[PDB]
């Protein structure tokens, strides 16, 4: 089975291709992860993928989406994450991090807290910066500060202290976050970012903000270890063709840079959209992006079902397969996957004191 | 769903009739549970079940069936369960735990290491002990030796010292093991016991170390949490109508005793036997059990399916379903049934950071 062949990239090798996204989780205090994380992250490595990647975790605490995001803007943030690390490595998973700020889209209540932008007289929310004070609208109405460049210089600087946090930690896996509609994205996208100086107008001032913060954390993230980043690719907004020529050249440009691997996903940047949903509805978009970049892949958004994942990564749409919501449901999902595949052994996906019960 | 509906016994409430019965896990170091034991509870108890019984835990050192088996047998063993009780009420379950003496099944390997009786050479092992010194036979050939009535006593405090331990560490529900082939199954058959002392001979004999353990252990554990036993009630050894009798008189001694809910199970005390093993198989004779000794029962052992679960509650067999395999294979296994079921809002089996996701 395709979906349980080993993958190398740089020195890190994956015992397969099933690849948990980043999922929030809302449970964080200050940005401080607790058991909540530790047991739910080592229960997944335990379940068999070959990757995990935590959550978005905030490179500031501006940059944080809700009151119970993860962060990595301090040393004891950073430490609150080996534990964890290690409990991923002992179930034989390689343990990632996506760094991330949330943009105009921070500020929010947890999506069962109702999802929407904190009120203005709620002791929990902050002022939310973003390229330009341009607000997302519907359920996440706050108009954001516009940033100044020292405001920029200092975003970047964050993502570089959050992943030189994240190497002593002893991730072996990066993502920067640059999709969703959150600070990255929004810095790309002409919907959010009306800029006339460095950082908007064209497409090389809209992609500088995203291929500068790439170069910095380039500077000390190992090169050993894979470099990658998530990115919206299109916006289903009317504007497709164009969106897509423009995001699959700046992936020419993320791999010249050093980019390992491109998490192929949807913008967000704008409510007004209409995305077709549905079972691997990625797929075409994102064997582009692979062909036309000559770039790894992974995506995500309808490809948990085992025969999905099988058939993107034979017909060779993607080099890894991430898999969420269904992990949600069943945290030995790459167990239901062996199976269903017909794969040998295929308790074995799982540690000695399940596998041999269940062989 | 009867499966869904809560159960009440003493001061503990069960939100549901789910439980998951003890599963040794073989990853102890001379008894010491560690954090393979902490992510495997906790992610068991955030999968939905009322109650979780932790594996079969050592009363002292020559009681574990392995090198690998928890104990219980110091106030340091008693320690590092602490936090895992923690997170199994965070979590919303109850914590309960067995306690157990292995007997002459004692000083084995791993299952997944040979499953027999350690080699007389080997640094690992040690000498069992047993009523009467006769050997399983089979893959357990070690001849134990006969306790003296010392070795009784001592026993007999190290189930009460475990008790308290455990009562201690902030456990809800207790289960003493008296089932299965080990030391108290063995002093209740007439395969094993051949003492010609108190313990053994007659019924009440043979009985003796079971009751006298239950009324020890009685002196210390609360009487407002639940007390409860797992017995093999008959052994499928051609002696079946007159075993289960016999079973059927001791189980209303436990009752008269203070016993709050007996685990009906199989004896496995010689090799010899022809287990009728099917889906369900345990049914009609937990029913039984529980009609002639007025005593609420659980039994396991083919169950753990949605709908058979359902079946026997709804008959009177059983007033709690013990799901264990299934288990292993999907933590969230009671969110599976609550989903099977048609149970209303059945993501919300689970916690927030999952239940939100999947509704
Ligand atoms: C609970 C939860 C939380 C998050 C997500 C999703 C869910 C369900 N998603 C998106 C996620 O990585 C993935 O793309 C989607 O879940 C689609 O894949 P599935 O169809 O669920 O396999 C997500 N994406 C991301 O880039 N960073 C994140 O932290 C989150 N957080
Ligand atoms: C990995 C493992 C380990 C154990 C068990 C089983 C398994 C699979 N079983 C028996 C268990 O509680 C249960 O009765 C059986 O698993 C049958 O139920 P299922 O058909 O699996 O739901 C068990 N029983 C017991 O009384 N104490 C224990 O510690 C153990 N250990
Ligand atoms: O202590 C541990 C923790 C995790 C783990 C995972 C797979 C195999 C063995 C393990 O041991
Ligand atoms: O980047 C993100 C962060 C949170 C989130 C929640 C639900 C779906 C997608 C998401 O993406
Ligand atoms: O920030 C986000 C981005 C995407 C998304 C998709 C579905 C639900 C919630 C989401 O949140
Ligand atoms: O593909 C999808 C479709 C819906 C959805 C909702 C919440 C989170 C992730 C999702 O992914
Ligand atoms: O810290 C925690 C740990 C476990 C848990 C389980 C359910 C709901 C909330 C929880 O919080
Ligand atoms: O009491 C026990 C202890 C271990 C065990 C392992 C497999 C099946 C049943 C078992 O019962
Ligand atoms: O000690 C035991 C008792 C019962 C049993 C049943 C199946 C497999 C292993 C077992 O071990
Ligand atoms: O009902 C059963 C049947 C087989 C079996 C094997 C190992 C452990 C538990 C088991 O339960």
């Amino acid at each position: 089975s395709a979906l349980f062949e080993p993958y190398t990239l740089k020195d890190v090798t994956l015992r397969n291709r099933i690849a948990i996204p980043p999922m929030c989780q809302y449970m964080a205090e200050d940005g401080m992860i607790n058991d909540w994380h530790h047991v739910h992250l080592a229960g997944l490595a335990r379940g068999g993928a070959g990757l995990l990647v935590v959550e978005a975790t905030a490179v500031a605490p501006e940059g944080r989406i809700t009151p119970g995001c993860a962060g990595i803007w301090s040393d004891a943030h950073a430490q609150a994450f080996v534990p964890v690390v290690q409990a991923i490595k002992a179930a034989g998973s390689v343990p990632g991090i996506q760094i991330a700020h949330a943009g105009r889209k921070a500020s929010a209540n947890r999506p069962w807290e109702g999802d929407d932008h904190i009120a203005a007289d709620d002791t929990r929310g902050w002022e939310t910066i973003a390229p330009s004070a341009i607000a997302f609208g519907a359920h996440l109405p706050k108009v954001p500060r516009e940033m100044t460049l020292d405001d920029i210089a200092r975003v970047k600087q964050d993502f570089v202290d959050a992943a030189r946090r994240a190497r002593d930690a002893g991730f072996e896996w990066i993502e920067l976050h640059f999709a969703h509609g959150f600070l990255g994205q929004s810095f790309f996208s002409e919907h959010s970012n009306k800029r006339t100086d460095a950082y908007g107008g064209s497409f090389d001032n809209r992609s500088r903000f995203l291929l500068e913060t790439l170069a910095a954390v380039r500077e000390v993230w190992p090169e050993n270890l894979p470099l990658t980043a998530r990115f919206g690719v299109l916006e289903y907004d009317g504007r497709d063709e164009q969106t897509l020529e423009e995001s699959i050249e700046l992936a020419r440009r993320f791999k010249a840079g050093g980019l390992d691997l491109l998490s192929v996903s949807v913008g967000f940047t704008i409510p007004d959209t209409n995305i077709p949903w549905g079972p691997a509805f990625m797929g075409p978009i994102a064997e582009r992006v692979r062909r036309e970049a000559k770039l790894p892949v992974t995506s995500a958004w309808g490809f948990g079902t085992p025969q999905l994942a099988e058939a993107a990564l034979q017909a060779n749409q993607l080099d890894l397969v991430s898999v969420g919501r269904a992990h949600l449901a069943d945290p030995h999902w790459a167990y239901f996957a062996a199976k269903e595949l017909g794969v040998e052994k295929a308790s074995w996906t799982l540690p000695a004191p399940y596998a041999h019960w269940l062989e």
